[PDB]
């Protein structure tokens, strides 16, 4: 066919990051830790965003009110943030793709930007039409002693290597789906790979504190309550 897609029709599919708890209240969250140095990954709740370093483990937790159906699988796919880029597939760099896959005895070949750790049944699929890559795994019951489930993700490229992330921030969408292809719940988060995930998390927080000024509690109340004078030059 000469049309070779990318022309009039069919139009490329555009995934949406719209949250939808659904019946089982499917939610996503990332455990919090002190601002330690060389942190593999750190998350800020105020901004709903995660910073990670390449090849480091980022455990993520799913929270639901009642365990999903048996046979259900969890999906995770990377896509660009703005629509102008979400129609373009995210791929590997020329330098980092050239490296040998070393797939012998490995569950996650480098060919996929996102990989799973700690599940021998992790497998990857390719979108037949729009190229997108994604990885899937069977949902297991919540860990013993708590009500949530843990999945370990790994990234094989970093934001600033040309030909993959190419300085373009992206979003990751994680969904709970039934064996018959029906969606139960969808949640999404924003991801960045950087040299110091600890440093970027602190920086955005400092930007908010500067904008917000707190009133000292030395006095129970102001007698004059006058707003005279300049607040910010
Ligand atoms: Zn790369």
């Amino acid at each position: 066919g000469s049309s070779t897609f990318d022309a009039l029709s069919p139009s490329p599919a555009i995934p949406s990051n719209t949250d939808y708890p659904g019946p089982h209240s499917f939610d996503v969250s990332f455990q919090q830790s002190s601002t330690a140095k060389s942190a593999t990954w750190t998350y800020s709740t105020e901004l709903k965003k995660l910073y990670c370093q390449i090849a480091k483990t980022c455990p993520i937790q799913i929270k639901v009110m009642t365990p999903p159906p048996q046979g259900a699988v969890i999906r995770a796919m990377p896509v660009y943030k703005k629509a102008e880029h979400v129609t373009e597939v995210v791929k590997r760099c020329p330098n980092h793709e050239l490296s040998r896959e070393f797939n012998e005895g490995q569950i996650a070949p480098p060919s996929h930007l996102i990989r799973v750790e700690g599940n021998s049944h992790a497998q990857y699929v390719e979108d037949p039409i729009t190229g997108r890559q994604s990885v899937l795994v069977p949902y297991e019951p919540p860990q013993v002693g708590t009500e949530f489930t843990t999945v370990l993700y790994n990234f094989m490229c970093n934001s600033s290597c040309v030909g993959g992330m190419n300085r373009r921030p992206i979003l990751i969408i994680v969904t709970l789906e039934t064996r018959d292809g029906q969606v139960l719940g969808r949640r999404c988060f924003e991801a960045r790979i950087c040299a110091c995930p600890g440093r970027d998390r602190k920086a955005d927080e400092d930007s908010i504190r500067k904008q917000q000024v707190s009133d000292s509690t030395k006095n129970g109340d102001a007698f004059r309550q006058n707003t005279h004078g300049i607040q910010m030059t």
